[PDB]
Parts: structure tokens; C-alpha cells; sequence
């Protein structure tokens, strides 16, 4: 059985989520008592600086930068929900040093992205995408030449981690054989197989998909030469970063009747929001030239853009927001020290749990086990990261007199950043 | 428990009275067809597109073998002319546009292919399960005009959803398996009680599956049954923002009712292979309110996937109508083997052993009528007969005999009394 | 998938100018045959045991079919007074008991189980498998005489060990998946060619799968080239501490090289359902050193599992054999067909739609010479042959017709002339 | 799925050479395992009486034991140098393990290493059984050759019923319906089915509608003789009862009952409430067990010596298991999986952290003690610490940044000087 802990003073914890996170947090933080404010848009530095000045935790996506201008605001924020796998919209170094835990969902959108491959892959096999563009405008085309059975192709997968593991097992289910290329050895799921390099996987595949980071290594890693070293009339996914394929390259592959077909859901340069014009060759000289191509999909970067992908990335990064304010678990935090401990029994009555951040500086643990040195230490967990550190200690038989005490010297030590007391 | 068989040789089997076998190959056949009857040491004549009756009517008088798909149209008034025309296969699953009781009546056996296209329809609604749950079609069509339009809201993972199969067919039971390594459940119903594939469970009632599918496909053939059976009470039944997916028959959605549905945001989603009138030919504005009055309506709605007809349209499958048909004629032709003949009884016998030699196979079509096999096993009385088959259909009956001891002299003796007699349709020997 | 075949439901068929049926059931056949055949209407004779020469040849003369198993011998000197026997079923594999030849010749179809027995033995090998890892036999042995032996030491795990398969037939293809789903490896060695299920391998040579194997275990019929096939050669070719699993035939292992094997610590354990000399009977001191000389050394030596040729003793293998030589013959009785028949033209035709009244269904077993459907279908001349089939078997042949339009009168001259020509050898109508 | 800087291996403050005590004939991983890290290890393939016990036990830094030798307080007290006890087993009760705490010796087990050993023992028993092989073959090796198809059974299509669906029950749903087997199962508690097995509301729905009955629960009082007559009248004529779990789980009196009473079948037991403590023949009796030569007159038992976990691969992998816990509690601080200890660890140091030391520190369960140890290491960075309780011990890793030789001494001498010390180590 568990202990709910709540926080020594405060009042009623404030939420406020941005940019639409989906409704399963809501739930989540409303079901913890929290008070919540919802926005399905992100807001102006003004309007978002005054809504941030008494808010506890606020839930962004990937257009809310949270820098230092907005954060030194931020009087009473414990935590940083980012809702998406980018934290790049945050300063994690300032967030850090002021005491604010940061967390994502880096692989919430794994099966999205891998369905839509296994999706994208029947329809360049059977060029669906040109076929209704057609139908639409009046065409009638039916084209057996060149149009496969998926059944007894090649998929070739560049990257075989979240992503890639997943489509591996759905492309196999298809009827697809599974070769991988990947710059470490991985245990193959199902049936596939690892090849040494990356030209035996382009020599030997009918479909090369890619779902790789964004390193130096990858920067446009397929390009004149790997689109030479692929089938004649191979296609070409790139649902993972913008930089990874050569876009001018791919044009002329796939214009010189060499790529017979691509999907590109992610791209060098990519509109800030949604509109209508935002596509075009200001945006990426090429565009104008890649719209005339037959049998390239082009989707707006929704490779994690479902209902259910939403909904994970809700349970996660709400769950791990309020186990951290619950708690004080930052484990899978991005730019803090990662710390848990085993929840109370219940019956652990008068039992209050520590939650001090500080300076990773000598002494101060010194100083902390001193103060607390009347209780029962029941257990302790310090560890650093950088220049900040975090300590979360169980103490024994405290009652509500000595809990203002023990607060109070903590929040007067030198090295103090943040500490809070937890019933 | 497939081994490669290691018994005697076949007996090989030519035919007698006769010259090099024609081949007559129409509307650009697969070349896996040519090769086979290449291989057979037929003559192979080969066009791309089909023949008008006039050409068409002198180049049959001499051709023993026809090989056609949808587009040309064997009536009596050109079947006629077939002096020596011995089998027709269609490279495709209609056989309309062959007078097949004529064909029957001349003992001309007609073949087809019905379900090599089975994992093309399959792959298909796959493809566009997940096309129309992510809404591609759409996001495309935007990007290729500037629009950059990044939605979330009511495009769905797949998985965990429900797939509702009309026809468990040959379509039908093979989509269910691919369905499930998608994740899907699988609903069906069915006319007929089926043994569900995998974890697929049957429905009593269509109304049943249309409660409680995401996705409702439709593998039925075309029945008065079938008319139109998803209308306006049937998407009435359906889930709020369910997805229609049909590449079965264009008569078995009511397309008005489908596009009302869709635009009183009761269907989300919908795939469309198959339409009430559909173009002859390939070509541009060949898709318009002249082939279907709500055409330009059809059009303007989101989300809608609409393909000419492409559900069969794979190298794959071309590939496998072209092996069983020209297969199926050539062992008509060489053997006598008429099994699977969409308007002939259906008979065969096992081959022949290299070492019967001296042994003749006797194929006698001939009319349905007593006193026949009296005659033939009387003109065969001085022969043994190893074995016979004699099988009728309607008003013809066909007749398979492997006779042993027979020289040269007593071939042709054989032919001309089984070709003068009086319920002979078509006489030919296999030496 | 399986459906419910919607067609017109069958005529059953009577025969004519007989009575009711007279089945003798000898040596124990399990109920399941008991009870299809009364389901029939047939009057069913049982006995636990085979009958005297006697006693047997006064119950046979009226009786219409018999069915055996292995100890009832059934020659000449007993089936020349069987005036009224249709055919024989061997409720086993073996029909060495039954004359064959002389039975053909009266027109006496016989009928085995070939192959009930598969899925018995594979079970039986798997078992074996992990008794002969884990030492079972012995430490249950131990410890009925007192002895407490914990012992790990080269006791295995099954998963990870590889099964060496030779013979990938009916049993060893389902020995196949039963050792991979307990983590096998399987590999085969067959002489012929033979796609391998799930995932096995077949290799080139015996050695290969002998050097590789950590299981041997043998599935091959009793052929010269199957005879003592793994002797002190091959075991010299397996692993030090591999396992020999013999449920084949008595003559495939030579059990002096398999105990010398085992002496020299080379074969770590041996399971033996089968053996060069048998008893007659079950009963103590029938399996000793006067029945095969090595006996009371075989018994002296660790982790050896000896069965009394059990592969096949499971009420479902007993079952299954009642059900298919029961429908067998019951199928030959009621509507001719002999396919599967060891001794017989193999011979059937498609049932008749129950509506199609008047309809005579002809079986003719004759004599095969020439001229004989010459003189058949003459007699038949007067009525549409619907179908007709006739096959040969050596100096047998066997014909079968169905005949439309045919009253009651016409039925009784059509059955008295057939009996009176001159290639008769058996004669029945089923109206 | 698997996938392919180095940590910074540690070594104990100016200690000697580790010294490791094999008993009982553990696996050669183990003895290779220690080896490796250059320890000096005594091996015996059996156990040690207690005299040349404890004489030897006196200068061992580690032990690895199995079910026989009992290390009471008799015998740890002598243990001048133990860090910790591997039981290269499951059963732990043959340690004093609230006595080893206390002098902060942490206690090792392999709990579940004999799963898949004891799941495929089932399925050869199941078929065994189904088809009585044992009988036919001590039968046929004292010359009686008895082929009977009566009531022997094909697996396929029969109900095998799992009692526990835990670790060994649940492995052994998935080869059980792989032989074709319906898999029911009862435990007390709803449990995720494996494949297409289901679980039963009732015991008695268990017992009603299988063939095959295997017992896979621990031995708690709820389980003390759980299948007795009323759970045999329950059951189908002609079922089979099967028990690999514990000695105490099958009223042995009331299955000899029903299979007299031909109501049971078959029977496979590799448990017994009464076992020898050693290999040997007459062990197994009268004397032993009340109801041993009786239950050896039955037909269609098999009996075997308690070696469900009784194979190579399962006693490499205890081999594997137990000895890298007992290479990661020394060389590291690591006791995650005692089963006396408090279960503590950290991530270990990278290659390039130089200076740097582990402090590991076993004391006593009061007030005031971590005050005591951050002062003394008040002049060094702690970079991590971690501790926790257990009763009236406790346990505190820590490293600390920047300390040199001169440093080390010191610090080691003042943890050693404090009050609650139960133990000190230190790593460099
Ligand atoms: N389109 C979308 O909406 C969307 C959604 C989610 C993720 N993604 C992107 O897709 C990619 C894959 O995501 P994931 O969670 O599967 O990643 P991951 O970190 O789990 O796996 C990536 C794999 O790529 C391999 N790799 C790295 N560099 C490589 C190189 N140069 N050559 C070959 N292999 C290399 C790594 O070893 C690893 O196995 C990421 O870049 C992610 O940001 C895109
Ligand atoms: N789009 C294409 O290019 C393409 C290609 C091949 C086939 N098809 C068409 O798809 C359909 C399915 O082909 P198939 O080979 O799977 O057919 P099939 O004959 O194997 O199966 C059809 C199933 O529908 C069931 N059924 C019949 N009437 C029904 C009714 N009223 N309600 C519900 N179920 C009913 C039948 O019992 C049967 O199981 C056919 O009409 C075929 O012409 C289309
Ligand atoms: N022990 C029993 O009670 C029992 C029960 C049933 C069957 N059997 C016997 O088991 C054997 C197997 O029965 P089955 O139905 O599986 O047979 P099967 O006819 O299905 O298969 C036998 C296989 O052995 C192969 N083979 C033949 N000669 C070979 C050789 N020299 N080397 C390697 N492979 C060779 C064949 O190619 C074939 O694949 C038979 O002898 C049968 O009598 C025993
Ligand atoms: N024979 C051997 O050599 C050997 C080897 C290993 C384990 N075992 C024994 O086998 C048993 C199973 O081991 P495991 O590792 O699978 O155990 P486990 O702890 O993983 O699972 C036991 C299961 O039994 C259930 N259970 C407990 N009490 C129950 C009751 N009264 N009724 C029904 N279900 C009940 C529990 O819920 C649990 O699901 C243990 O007792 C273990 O000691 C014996």
C-alpha cells in the first residue's frame, strides 16, 4: 500500500498547460487536486511572463520558449513539462540552476512513426498518392507496370532503435524481408538482418527507410552516391530528421527514372506554424522542383501526429510531473540530477520526506544531516549534475511543530536552491 | 510435407492430325504466359491492345488457343469462325465477355483466373487503413500546393482499433491476417458460418459489425444482395467518424448516401476502388459528373482515397493471372485436363508413365445423350482401356481414355470413326 | 478457411437385391468404428480377439465386410468362401496378413490406416527426449529401490540442443514442430528433397546431421538401404554424450554397436520402442536374452528407455483408426468409392443431389481385358450416362456409372444382364 | 532490442589477497567468474563438516554454499573477513541471515534460475505419464514386455491445470499449448495470461475440467497439503496429479488414496515432505517417509530426487547469477538482490574520474550517524551517496571527488573510529 505525501505549505498546486496538451494529463493533474489552466495555442511573452509569476509546474510543446527572460519570473515553478521529444525551446542550463526539473517524451511517437512507414511503403509500391491526385482532378489512370506486391520485398532500415525495431516486426508481419544497417551491433527482432555497411543494405533493398538522429554523421548521409548504390527503382522514406537526405539529390534520382518513389515527412527548413503559403521555394529553393515529381507523399512532419501518440505523450510527461511534485522522482529528467526513492508504506506515520536542491559545493551535505540529525535518517539519496545537486532523505518521527524547525534552517543554508518538505 | 516426387517420368502427350499449336495472345498479356506456351513449342502471336471483329474474325479461322482479358468480347458471330480453336483463357476473373453456352456448345473450354488478386486487394486496405487514419492523402495534396498543415486531432494509430470485413473470402480471411499483424481486431460478417483465421471473430448480424468496427471493408461479390447494401441506415449504424473502404463491387455502396454521411461528419474517412460506371480507357477528364452524377461532389470532400480500379493492379499479381491461365491451357491442350473450367465438365485423368508406351489418349467431346459411350467403347473394343472418365455439363459431356497397344496404322483408323460419329462436338488424340 | 459448404444434400444410396449389412469386426477395433457403422444400419459382429480357422471360415461366408488388424490372417484358403465380402479394413498400418492379390481378384476392396499413428509417435519421441536429458527413467527407477541420486551433471536443458531428424515424413515433420516449440533445433537428412516446416534445415549428408546433432532419432520406413542405418559408424560420427531415439522399425539400429556406444561413454542414453525380435504376446520373461541375445546387457546399462512397441498404443491413435477405415469402407459400401484402397482400382464420383430421383449408380468390378465397356455400356445404352469412371489395377479394372432416368423394372435387367458377362468379377447397384 | 567510456574498475583500501570458498559443487562459471577478477578460490563438490568448516571459514572473504551447509551463529562468528554469502539456490533458511546482518554480511540467492528446468521436467512428465513410460520400461528391463494402449493418452486436445501461474507456471502455459494443451489456471490473484490460456474463477473449476494437474505455488500455510481428498474426489477420473513446487503442497496419504482407488492415474513427484540431506542409496524409506514403500507399489508414479533444477544450463546460469552478485558486492558496492541487506547501489565511475573514491559504510540504524560521516568527509565533494535501512542495520555508499593517498588512510581510520560502525570498505 502507498503514502500520498503533500507539500508543507503552498497551497493548492497551479498547472498551466500550452499548445494543446491532450486531455489525459488534464485528467491526470485535476485527479491530483491540481488546479489547471488550459491553452490550445501558446501565448505572448506578456501574457505568458503574468500567467507564470505563481505557477508551480506549466506544460509546453515545441513552439513555447521558456528562455531565462521568462523564467527569472517564475517565483513558484518546481517543474518543466515539455509534452514532445525537443527541449531545445527551453534553457535547461538556467532552469537548472534556479532548482526547475525538465522533462519530455523522447519515444512516445515510435509505433505512429512506424505505422506510417508500413503505410507509406504500400502506397509508393502501388503509387496511391498519384492515383487519387489523379481521380480528384478528373484522370483515370490504372497502372499495374512497376506497382508491387509489398509481399517478398527488401525494406531497408537506417537506424534500427525505437523506430526501426518497431517497423522491423510490422514489415516482416507485411511479408517484407528486414535488412538494417546501423553503426552498433543490435540484436535483430523477428527474422531481420544486420549488413556491415551501409551499401550492402542500399545494394540489396527495395524500400531504404531512415530513422536516425541528427549527429554530423547523418548530415545528408544519403546523397549522389547512396542513391547510385540503391536498385533501380527503389524508394526512398525519410520520416526522421530534415538533414539526413540530400533533397537535390533525391530530385535528380528520382527524375532520372532511378528512385522510383519517396516519402518525406521532415525537411531542411519547416514552417513555424500552419498556412497555407508556407511551403514554397522561399522556405527550400527545391520545392517548387520536388512538387513536380510523381510519387512523392509529402506529409507536414506529422510522423507522431495521432490521437494515441498525444495520449502517451500526456500519460508520460503528466505522471512524471506529478511524481516529481508528489514525490520528488526526477528520473528521466533532462537536465537534472536523477533521484527516487521507494514510497511509504502508509502506516510510516509522522515519516516526511526531504527535498533539497543545492549547489554541488563541499559541506553541504554536512550541513543537511546536522539539521536532521535529531530523526531517524530512514533513507537518503544525493547525486549532482554539473553545478547543482539534489538530495531527497526519509526522516522518521517528526510532528508539526518541528517540521517549521528543520524547513526553516534548510531554506536559510548557504548552498540552498530549493528545498521542499513533503508530509 | 512438400518433397519433390520421386516416381517415373510422364509421358509427355502430342497431339494427332495435327500441325504446330497457334496461340492467339490479346490486350498485352503478362510475359509469364508467353514463356509457357513458348516453352510448350506453341506459336505465340502477342498484342498489346485488343482486335476489331473484322481483324479479329480472319485471325481466329486458324488458331487453336485464345488468350484474352476484359476488353474483347467473344460472341457467336466471331466463335463461328474457330474451326480449330480448342480452349479460351481469360487472363482475368470476368468471363462476360465470352458466350460461354455457345463456346460449351462448339466443346470449347474457357478458363480464368477468380482469386489471383487476393493479396493485392489485400495489401490495398492495409495501405489505406492507414492512409485514411492519418489522413496522407489529404496532408499530400496539401503540401504539393504550399498548404503546410500539421493535424493530430481524430487521425489515429492504427493498433487497438477494429477492422469489420464484409466477405470473408479469398480477399477477405487474407486481410484479417495482415489486419491483426497490424494490430487490428478483426470483425466479420459473412453469409455463411466461416472458421475465423487467427483471433478474427464472426458476427451474427451486419448491424453488429457496423456498431462496433472503426473500419468497414467490403469483400462481397455483386448480388442483388449486395446492391447498394451500405446506404444512408447502414452508415446510420456506423461509429461517429468510422472509415468506409470499398474495393469489391462499385454497385454495393450507395455513393449519395456515403457522401452524405461524410458531409454530416458521420464518417471520417473513406476509400473508393470501385465505382457504378467506370471508363473503358485510360485518359484525362475521363472521371466526371458524365460517368457519375456526384462526381464534382465526391471530389470536394476530405479525406477520400479514390483509385481507378488498381486493386489488382500489381506486378505480382498480372505475374500470377498470367502462370495459372496459360498452365491451365496448356495442360487442357496437352493433357486434356479440364478442371476448373468455368463452362465445361470438369475431367482429368493422372499421366501417363514414360515406359506406356504405344498408349493413346482419347479426348471426345460430344452431346449429353444415351448410346454414346456405346458407340466409343465399340470403335475402342480391340484396345484395352487402361482408364476412362466421361463427365457431363448441360447439354455436352466430355470423355477421357487411355487405350494401349496402339501403332500408327490404328491411330488415324480411331480418329476418322470417332470423328464420324453422330454425337461427336470435337475429336482429338493424344499420342 | 472452412465453411459451410452450401450444396444440395446427398441421396444416400441402398443397394440393390440385398439386405442388410453384415459387418464381423475382429481383434478389438475401437467403439468409434462400432458406432459408425450401426449409424449406418449395418449389423455389426464384435469380437476382442481373432477367430479360429474354423470358426473364421463359416462366419465369413455371409458376411459383407470384415475388419482385422494384425494377428487375423486372411489367405486364400479362407477368402474363397466369402460369397457376399465387399472389401476389408485393416484397422493398422500393416497389410501383409491379407492376400491382396487373390482379394483383388475376387473383387475384394481392402483398406488401411497408413498414418493414424503420427502424432503418437512424435509425442512419444518428445517425451523421450527430456527423459533421456534429465535421466527420468533412472532417478524414478532409483528411487523405487531406495536410492536418492540428485544429479545435474550432463542432465540438459532441452532448449538449445539440437534434433537430429532422419526420416522428415509424416512423423517427422510433426516431431518437427513439436522440437522447435520446446526450443530445437531440427535438423533433417531425407533422401529426397523436402521443404523443411517452420524453420528446420535439411542437410546434405547423414554424417552432417550425425556430427551436428544432439538427438538422433529415426523415422524411416523398413527398406535394405533402411536396414541397421545407424551401427558402429554412425555413432562414431555423433557428439560425445549424444542420444539415440529409435521408434522406426526393429531392424534400423544395431543394438550390439548402440550398446557398445554406450559402454564407451561415447552415446549418453538411448530410448527403444522398437527391436529386431518382438513377442507374440504380453506376458513376464518375454523380453530376454532367448528372444535377442544382447537383452540382458541392454538392461545392465544407464539411462536406456525400452517401451514394448507402444509409439502408436493412445486411445486417440485407435480412434482415429476406427474413424478412417470405418468411413472408408462405409464410403466404399455406400457409394463405391475406393480411393485409398491398397489393393484396388482407386475410383469415385461426386454424390448425387438427394432430388435427383430415378438415378442408378453401376459398380462393375471386372476382369481387365479388352472390350469389356463395350459390352457395359451397350447394356446401359437405353439410359443417359451421367457420369462415368473406370480405372485399372493389374488384371483387375473397376467401373463406376451413374445413370438417370431408371424405375424398378429396368433396374433388375440392367443388374441381371450385367451379372452375366463374361468379365465379371463383382457386381452392385446403389439406388 | 541488445545492443552492443569503460567503467573504472575498483579496488578495496590496502586490503589483501580476496580469498573465496566454493561448497557444494557450484558450476565451473562460478569458479571461471572469480578467477577472472584474479581471486583465490577453494572449490568442493561436497559440503565441509563444521570443524573443517570453521577453521577454514576464519580467513574467506566470500562463500557460496547451496541448500545443505547451514551457516548458523555457531559458524559465522568465526568469520573474521566475510563480505558476503552466496546461496547458489533458492532456499536461504540454511543461513542465519538476521545474524550475518548483523556483522554486515549481505546474503545472495538465485531465485528464479530453474524456471525453464522445471517447466520442461513437466512436460516430459505429462507425457510420461499420459503413456505410463516409466512402467513400460522398468517393465521391459525385468523382461516383461506389456504393450497397453488402454487409458494412455495422446497430449493433444487434454487440459493441463497450472496451480500457480508464476514464474515456472507461466513458462510452462506457453510449451504446454504448444503441445497442443488447453491451459487453465487458478491463483489467487488475476494475472495477464500468456497465449491463449485462461484462468479459472475456482480451484474447483481447475480440478473439475482438467487432466493434467501441476502445483507451482510456494509453501506458505495457504498452501500447507492443499490438494487432499476433497480436491482428489474433485478431480476427473483418471486425472494426473503432478508436483514440483514443495514437499508440503500434496497430502501424500490422501493421493496414495486415490490412486488405489484407481480416481487418480498418475502421479509425478519431485518433491517430498521428508528428504535425504545427502545422495545415497537407502535414503529413501519407511524411516524417511511413513508412506514411502507403499507409495513405490503404485502404478504410474514417477518419482524423482528433486531435480526440477537439476540441469547444466540451469546451474550455469545460478552459476552466472550468484557469483556477479557477489563480484559486484565486493568489487563495487552493489547489494541490489540481498535478501538480508539493504539494497543499495550507484552507477559505477567513469575511467577518467581520478581521485576519486567509494566509501561503503555498514553501521547501525540510529540518529546522528550520516551527520557523523558528512562531516568527516566534509572536505571532499560527495559527488553521489545513497543510503538505506533494514531493520536495525543500515547501509551508505558514497564518492567522494578529489582525495589522494595521504587521505584515504585518514578518512578510513575515522569511519572506523565512529560509533555505529558495523563494517567499513573503501574503493579506489
Ligand atoms: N517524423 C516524426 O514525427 C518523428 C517522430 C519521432 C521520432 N522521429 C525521429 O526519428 C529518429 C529515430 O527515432 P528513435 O526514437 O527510433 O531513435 P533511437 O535513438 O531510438 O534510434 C536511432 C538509431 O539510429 C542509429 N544511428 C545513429 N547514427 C547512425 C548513423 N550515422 N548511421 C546509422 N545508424 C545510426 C542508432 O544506433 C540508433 O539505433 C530520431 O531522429 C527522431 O528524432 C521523428
Ligand atoms: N478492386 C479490384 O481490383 C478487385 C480485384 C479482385 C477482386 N475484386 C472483387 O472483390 C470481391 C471479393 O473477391 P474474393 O475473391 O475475396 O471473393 P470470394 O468469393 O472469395 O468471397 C466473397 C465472400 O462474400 C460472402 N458474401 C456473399 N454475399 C454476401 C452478402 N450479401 N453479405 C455478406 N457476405 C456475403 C461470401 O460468402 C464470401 O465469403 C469480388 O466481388 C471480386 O470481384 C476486386
Ligand atoms: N513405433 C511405432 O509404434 C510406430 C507407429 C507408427 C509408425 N511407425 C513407423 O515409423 C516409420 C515412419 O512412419 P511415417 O508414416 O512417418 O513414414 P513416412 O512414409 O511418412 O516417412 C518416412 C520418411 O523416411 C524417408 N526415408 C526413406 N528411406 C530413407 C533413408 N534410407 N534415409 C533417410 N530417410 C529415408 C522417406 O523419404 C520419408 O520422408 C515407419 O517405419 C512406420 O512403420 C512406428
Ligand atoms: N522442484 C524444484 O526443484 C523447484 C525448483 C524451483 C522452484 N520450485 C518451487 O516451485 C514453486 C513455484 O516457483 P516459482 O518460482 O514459479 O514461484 P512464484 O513465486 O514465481 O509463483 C508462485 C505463484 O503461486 C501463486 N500462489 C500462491 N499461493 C497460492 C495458492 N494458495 N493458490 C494458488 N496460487 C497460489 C502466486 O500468486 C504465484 O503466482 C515454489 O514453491 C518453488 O519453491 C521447485
Amino acid at each position: 500500500q502507498p503514502k500520498a505525501l503533500k507539500p508543507f505549505s503552498t497551497g493548492d498546486m497551479n498547472i498551466l498547460l500550452l499548445e494543446n496538451v491532450n486531455a489525459t494529463a488534464i485528467k491526470i493533474f485535476k485527479d491530483q487536486g491540481y488546479q489547471v489552466e488550459f491553452h490550445k495555442s501558446s501565448l505572448p511573452e506578456d501574457e505568458l511572463i503574468e500567467k507564470i509569476k505563481d505557477v508551480h509546474a506549466i506544460g509546453i510543446r515545441s513552439k513555447t520558449r521558456l528562455t531565462e527572460k521568462i523564467l527569472q519570473h517564475a517565483r513558484n515553478l518546481v517543474c518543466i513539462g515539455c509534452f514532445c521529444i525537443g527541449t531545445n525551446q527551453v534553457d535547461l542550463k538556467y532552469a537548472a540552476s534556479k532548482g526547475i526539473a525538465v522533462f519530455n517524451s523522447p519515444f512516445s511517437n515510435s509505433r505512429s512513426v512506424a505505422e506510417l512507414v508500413i503505410g507509406e511503403i504500400i502506397s509508393l509500391a502501388r503509387q496511391l498518392g498519384d492515383r487519387s491526385i489523379e481521380l480528384h482532378t478528373g484522370t483515370w489512370n490504372k497502372v499495374a507496370a512497376r506497382c508491387w506486391e509489398v509481399r517478398g520485398k527488401t525494406l531497408g532500415i537506417i537506424g534500427y532503435g525505437h523506430i526501426g525495431s518497431q517497423l522491423s516486426v510490422l514489415a516482416e508481419a507485411m511479408g517484407l524481408h528486414v535488412l538494417y544497417y546501423d553503426i552498433v551491433t543490435i540484436m535483430a527482432l523477428g527474422t531481420a538482418r544486420q549488413v556491415s555497411t551501409l551499401d550492402e543494405l542500399l545494394n540489396k533493398s527495395d524500400f531504404v527507410t531512415l530513422h536516425v538522429p541528427a549527429t554530423p554523421e547523418t548530415e545528408k548521409m544519403l546523397s549522389a552516391p547512396q542513391f547510385a548504390a540503391m536498385k533501380d527503382g527503389a524508394y526512398v522514406i525519410n520520416a526522421s530528421r530534415g538533414t539526413v537526405v540530400d533533397i537535390p539529390s533525391l530530385i535528380q534520382a528520382v527524375k532520372a527514372n532511378k528512385i522510383a518513389g519517396a516519402a518525406l515527412d521532415v525537411y531542411p527548413h519547416e514552417p513555424a506554424k500552419n498556412g497555407e503559403g508556407s511551403f514554397n521555394d522561399e522556405l527550400n529553393s527545391w520545392t517548387s522542383e520536388l512538387v513536380s515529381l510523381p510519387n512523392i507523399i509529402l506529409t507536414p512532419h506529422i510522423g507522431g501526429s495521432t490521437e494515441e501518440a498525444q495520449s502517451s505523450i500526456g500519460i508520460e510527461v503528466a505522471t512524471a510531473l506529478s511524481k516529481y511534485i508528489n514525490e520528488g522522482n526526477s528520473v528521466g529528467s533532462v537536465n537534472f540530477p536523477e533521484v527516487s526513492l521507494k514510497s511509504l508504506d502508509y502506516d510510516q506515520e509522522n515519516t516526511v520526506r526531504v527535498l533539497y536542491i543545492h549547489r554541488n559545493v563541499p559541506g553541504v551535505l554536512k550541513t543537511v544531516n546536522d539539521i536532521l540529525s535529531d530523526h531517524n535518517i530512514e533513507k537518503q539519496f544525493s547525486d549532482s549534475h554539473g553545478e547543482i545537486a539534489y538530495l531527497m532523505a526519509d526522516i522518521s518521527s517528526v510532528n508539526q511543530s518541528e517540521i517549521k524547525d528543520i524547513y526553516e534552517k534548510l531554506n536559510q543554508t548557504s548552498a540552498k536552491v530549493s528545498i521542499r518538505l513533503l508530509y
